[PDB]
């Protein structure tokens, strides 16, 4: 029985998306997990888009300041996880941030920047706290979500490319795989050791956060984690001379001014790592330390603006520089 590497790739929930797996089952079998890896990527983009008026989510955000909404139980506890690290965030993760982003957004397209008025009004109907989830405890009860804040709309991009990583580690784990590298538009999850039979670890990339993205500042070696980066660079659009990027600081409503080029972090659930990856690049990094002291299980890799890298005690050592320019800090 004979070690075989496969992969595929689709336009899909608005990105690139990648899965390569190394097995031993046979290819058939493979072949079926990746047909419904692709099958679910399409699904839920109908669910989760923020983008797209025909969604579950564009449904649910036309009802608020209306009666729950039921949702099933997948909707409900991507919802649940995020509204978790909105509040340990202080709101530097904000799950309800659809009306700045929505201003902003028309901004990119056509590059022009919101209006002051316009934006103050968009930030007073952004506050988490007022979606209410409720889920009742007797048997098939239906689990609701609630908008309370009339205009209030949820934008999941910054948790739900972790979300899908999880579901389809899930997914080829049902499958009996235990060795796959998933590329969500560059949110990664390294399930279990490659091959060379010598078993690796998987090597990921991390870019220079000004680079053409082509290669790697920087790999770190990791097993069964994901690896999810928030950058200043990835999303903007330049008007008169300013640029103006994609991750909004709440408190402004304007795109974060921060002290790091990216973030990037490590955790056993990708849905922790792209949730985290946002709030740590809003908070800059001194209060981005202070909140993964909370987080034990999760290591995290900052790249500066001076080309300096520092990188928490558990990958640290795992750590390779591949352009020289770069600097890491021991
Ligand atoms: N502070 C924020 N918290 C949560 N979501 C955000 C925030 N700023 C922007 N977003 C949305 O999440 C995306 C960024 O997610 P990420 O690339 O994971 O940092 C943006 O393109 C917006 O759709
Ligand atoms: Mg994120
Ligand atoms: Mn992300």
């Amino acid at each position: 029985a004979r070690v075989r590497e496969y992969s595929r790739a689709e336009l899909v929930i608005g990105t690139l998306c990648r899965v390569r797996v190394y097995s031993k089952r046979p290819a058939a079998e493979v072949h079926a997990a990746l047909e419904e890896v692709f099958t679910l990527l399409q699904q839920q983009e109908m669910v989760l888009s923020a983008n797209r008026d025909d969604s579950a989510l564009a449904a649910l955000n036309a009802q608020a300041g209306s009666a729950p909404v039921v949702v099933d139980r997948s909707l409900y506890a991507l919802l649940e996880r995020a509204l978790f690290f909105a509040e340990k965030s202080g709101g530097a993760f904000n799950p309800a941030l659809g009306a700045v982003v929505k201003l902003w957004n028309i901004g990119f397209d056509r590059a022009a920047v919101p209006d002051p008025d316009a934006l103050k009004e968009a930030l007073t109907r952004c506050d988490f706290r007022q979606v209410h989830l409720r889920a009742g405890v007797s048997v098939g009860a239906p689990h609701t979500v609630q908008l309370a804040q009339a205009g209030m709309q949820l934008d999941l991009g910054a948790i739900a490319k972790g979300f899908l990583a999880d579901k389809i580690v899930q997914l080829l784990t049902a499958h009996a795989l235990d060795s796959a590298l998933v590329d969500l538009g560059g949110n990664i999850f390294a399930l279990g050791l490659k091959y060379g039979a010598q078993r690796l670890e998987w090597n990921v990339g991390i870019r220079d956060p000004h680079g053409t993205g082509q290669k790697p500042a920087l790999v770190v070696s990791v097993r069964d984690c994901s690896v999810v980066t928030s950058g200043a660079y990835e999303r903007f659009f330049e008007r008169d001379g300013v640029r103006y990027h994609h991750i909004i600081d709440p408190v402004t409503g304007f795109p974060a001014h921060t002290d790091v080029d990216s973030v990037s972090i490590f955790a056993p659930r990708s849905t922790d790592a792209d949730a985290l990856a946002t709030a740590c690049f809003v908070l800059g990094y001194e209060k981005s330390c202070a909140l993964l002291r909370e987080f034990p299980g999760v290591d995290a890799l900052f790249i500066f603006p001076d080309k300096r890298v520092r990188a928490s005690a558990g990958i640290v050592d795992r750590v390779r520089v591949l352009d020289a320019r770069f600097v890491l800090e021991r």
